[PDB]
């Protein structure tokens, strides 16, 4: 009846209290319990964490050495079906589209994640990776549900020069009205985990939508809370968004 997807940059990067940091996010996943958790920038002794905490939810890794992205989904309700790691061409960060065809209840679904070029890369790759996951997006089977949800790393109408999006493709952020609580998902003024002394609000981790049945409910922000060491659990916000399988 319910459906429940997270998208979270945990940030694997930063070494610097990463236990604790991931025992915040497993202890944030283990309370909303999601259905779907698209989760970028994993390592593998994080990736190791999360499969020793999370053992009800079945782990798709999208690369094994270095850091990637992955798709837990939750045995008791999702069931995997079939798997593709699409890689993108011309990619400077070993980074590509982990898609994961799934049934949940009597409905088809196509999950994809991706983390696409950062700040220090190009930004043309990263409006080019952007066409690749909408044409991925389209291209798909004209039965399932698409749902795309990751660090996007995008800024400066970057959408708006890639070719803006398609007609049955919307944002869920926008869809909702463009909701001004969860309107930016990567703060430097609220949270301070790489020092950055300038405030920069950006959107960064975004969810794509399209279908052939799931309707939108409502959309959050997680990992606002310092956990004992000062910090936050990631310099991005979690990305939480509540649907009706209507
Ligand atoms: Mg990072």
């Amino acid at each position: 009846h319910m459906f429940s997807l997270i998208t979270w940059n945990i940030d694997g990067l930063d070494l610097n209290n990463l236990s604790e940091r991931a025992r915040g996010v497993c202890s944030y996943l283990a309370l909303y319990s999601p259905d779907v958790i698209f989760l970028q920038e994993v390592i593998p002794p994080y990736y190791s964490y999360l499969k020793k905490r999370s053992s009800n939810y079945e782990i798709i890794t999208g690369h094994e050495e270095g850091y990637f992205t992955a798709i837990m989904l939750k045995k008791s309700r999702v069931k995997l079906k079939s798997q593709e790691i699409i890689p993108f061409p011309s990619t400077k960060m070993m980074r590509n589209l982990l898609c994961v065809h799934v049934n949940v209840s009597g409905n088809e679904l196509c999950l994809m994640t991706s983390h696409l070029e950062s700040t220090r890369g190009h930004a043309a790759e990263r409006m080019n990776q952007l066409k690749m996951v909408l044409k991925k997006m389209q291209e798909a089977p004209e039965s399932a549900t698409v749902i795309f949800a990751g660090d996007t790393n995008l800024r400066d109408r970057e959408v708006t020069r890639s070719g803006g999006l398609p007609n049955n493709i919307v944002d869920v952020w926008e869809f909702l009205g463009k909701p001004k609580h969860c309107q930016y998902t990567w703060d430097t003024q609220m949270n301070s985990n790489l020092g950055i002394t300038a405030a920069c609000k950006l959107r960064f981790d975004r969810i794509f939508f399209r279908a052939a049945h799931i309707i939108p409910r409502s959309l959050d922000l997680l990992g606002l809370e310092k956990l004992d060491c000062g910090r936050f659990p990631s310099d991005h916000w979690g990305l939480l968004c509540n649907l009706d399988i209507i």
